[PDB]
């Protein structure tokens, strides 16, 4: 229509088919997640938001999905990221040791998709979904990501890495998912160091972005959780990926 109920994009075309297909592929690739029934997962996921008002979703709504999507990941190999999506995933596509949330079953199913239902009916709304800013915070997509991102951060131990976009303006932004949920769910009992990799834009010869005021902020915040802080510039992200793909050979 010309009006729409909400300000955000509607459910992604082919959402149900896409989620199911992502689950078959994932559980096919990963030997640990081979016990999972992808139809059961879909039913659990749909159950969280179908016939529910899309401004009144809770983390409780996603409990059935979280249960079915339970996955042990090596706690010391987690890669968090903020606003530098492409390079973070290119990295874990080549360095199969480190994992982002989108490399877990639940993150993989949901990545880049939008979904919402209706309080009015049992249908999926393909026309519009609540915008976190203009409409309401407690919507199906926002609540999903808050819940899974908290649980992922809680799982981390030892040295946790985070890729940050050095071209942003707030390189560390306290209002990002990284800054507002994940930083505040790293467990002091478990996490030894948070190490940031600050990815430079282009150009070439830049400042040491590890001295940026927002990085000092992040450093002092995580200090309260009794977590040590490390920071590295990645001045040349292209050479960096090349080095990840071809380890050894002196250039790297
Ligand atoms: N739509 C989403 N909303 C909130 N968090 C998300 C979303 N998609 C992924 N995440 C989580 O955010 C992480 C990426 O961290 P930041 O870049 O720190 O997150 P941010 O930039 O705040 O993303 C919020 C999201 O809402 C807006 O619609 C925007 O388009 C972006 O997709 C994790 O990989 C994932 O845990």
């Amino acid at each position: 229509r010309w009006r729409q109920t909400w300000s955000g994009p509607g459910t992604t075309k082919r959402f149900p088919e896409t989620v199911l297909a992502r689950c078959v592929k994932y559980t096919e690739i990963h030997p640990e997640m081979r016990h999972v029934d992808c139809q059961s997962v879909w039913d659990a996921f749909k159950g969280a938001f179908i016939s529910k008002h899309p401004c009144d979703i809770t983390e409780e709504d996603y409990q059935p999905l979280m249960k079915l999507g339970t996955q042990t990941v090596p706690c010391n190999k987690i890669l968090l990221w903020s606003r530098i999506k492409d390079l973070a995933h290119q990295f874990t596509q080549v360095q199969r040791d480190m994992f982002t949330l989108e490399d877990t079953l639940l993150g993989y199913l949901a990545d880049d998709l939008t979904w919402c239902g209706e309080f009015d009916t049992s249908k999926i709304n393909y026309q519009s979904c609540p915008d976190w800013r203009k409409d309401c915070s407690n919507n199906p997509v926002s609540v999903f990501w808050k819940t899974v991102s908290r649980r992922f951060a809680e799982a981390a131990c030892d040295v946790v890495h985070v890729m940050l976009d050095g071209s942003r303006s707030k390189i560390f932004d306290k209002d990002s998912t990284f800054g507002s949920v994940e930083v505040h769910n790293l467990q002091p009992e478990k996490v030894q160091t948070l190490e940031a990799w600050v990815i430079h834009g282009g150009r070439e010869d830049s400042r040491d972005l590890c001295q940026d005021p927002t990085i000092k902020e992040l450093e002092s915040i995580i200090s309260k959780r009794n977590i040590q802080f490390s920071c590295k510039n990645i001045y040349r992200p292209d050479k960096f990926l090349q080095c990840v793909k071809n380890p050894e050979d002196s250039s790297c």
